[PDB]
């Protein structure tokens, strides 16, 4: 159980974004149904009144939390990968529009899943804003907790992979559009019961064997990291 509080741009807190520039759900419950419209932007997908201004090459940092800001973030049991997608705002997230900007599953050197590192990062993970057309966008951050992913939700609705999905409204002002956005995948639709990384046993299969669900990261993407960029406690 986890939610987004807000974002930072180039290491500068943009402030509490909940129901303001984040299309926040009312609580931190996971989405499990792969076929639900809730896969798009969680259970309350609607236009919220602000959109965060950024330029290509900026560092955009999602900040997650559990019950309160900068707490334990997400329960340590919730081992799994983290991805970030982008789509044009005009889509409202419908159709084949989501382009993957970032993937992190398991780090062999440190022996840590993305979620494990997100905790250590005080909930913060970033992407570098790509050189797409100026305009309004949705950035869809997705955490997949795998602690009950040995079962499929479609077969046993009390278990299943757990999706913590947050959409941020982001406006890209300065960009040369030198890497125009390509074709994306649909949510719901891209992940099915047979997709790699949706059904997995984290307890008996070595984490080095895990493969995260496709699509693969777009070649136009400019990187990201799971790492603290700002200290929330100073505010
Ligand atoms: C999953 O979502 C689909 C599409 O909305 C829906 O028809 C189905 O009833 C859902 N499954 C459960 C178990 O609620
Ligand atoms: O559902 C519970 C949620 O309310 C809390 O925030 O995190 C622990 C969960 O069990
Ligand atoms: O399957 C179990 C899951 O529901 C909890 O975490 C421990 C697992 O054994
Ligand atoms: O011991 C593990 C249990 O806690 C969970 O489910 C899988 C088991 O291997
Ligand atoms: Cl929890
Ligand atoms: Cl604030
Ligand atoms: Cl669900
Ligand atoms: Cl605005
Ligand atoms: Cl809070
Ligand atoms: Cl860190
Ligand atoms: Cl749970
Ligand atoms: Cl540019
Ligand atoms: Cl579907
Ligand atoms: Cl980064
Ligand atoms: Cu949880």
């Amino acid at each position: 159980h986890t939610l987004v509080w807000g974002v930072w741009v180039n290491g500068v807190d943009q402030g509490d974004g909940r129901n303001i520039y984040i299309r926040s759900p009312p609580n931190n419950n996971p989405v499990k149904n792969l076929t639900s419209p809730d896969m798009t932007c969680n259970v309350d997908n609607r236009v919220v009144p602000k959109s965060v201004p950024v330029n290509a090459g900026d560092t955009l940092t999602f900040e997650w939390y559990h019950n309160t800001r900068d707490d334990d973030i997400i329960a340590s049991s919730h081992h799994g990968p983290i991805a970030v997608y982008i789509a044009p705002a005009a889509s409202n997230g419908q159709g084949n529009v989501w382009v993957k900007l970032f993937e992190d599953a398991y780090n062999v050197t440190n022996s840590t899943w993305a979620v494990d590192r997100l905790i250590t990062a005080h909930g913060q993970h970033s992407v570098v804003v790509p050189h797409v057309a100026p305009g309004d966008y949705l950035f869809r951050a997705e955490i997949i907790a795998l602690h009950e992913a040995d079962s499929l939700y479609s077969q046993n609705p009390i278990r299943g992979a757990q999706f913590y999905i947050s959409c941020a409204q982001i406006t890209i002002n300065s960009s040369d559009d030198s890497t125009p956005l390509p074709a994306g995948v649909p949510f719901p639709g891209a992940y099915t019961d047979s997709t790699p990384g949706i059904q997995f046993n984290i307890y008996t299969t070595p984490a080095t064997s895990y493969v995260a669900p496709p699509p693969s990261v777009w070649s136009g993407a400019l990187g990201g990291s799971i790492a603290q960029v700002g200290d929330a406690s100073l505010e």
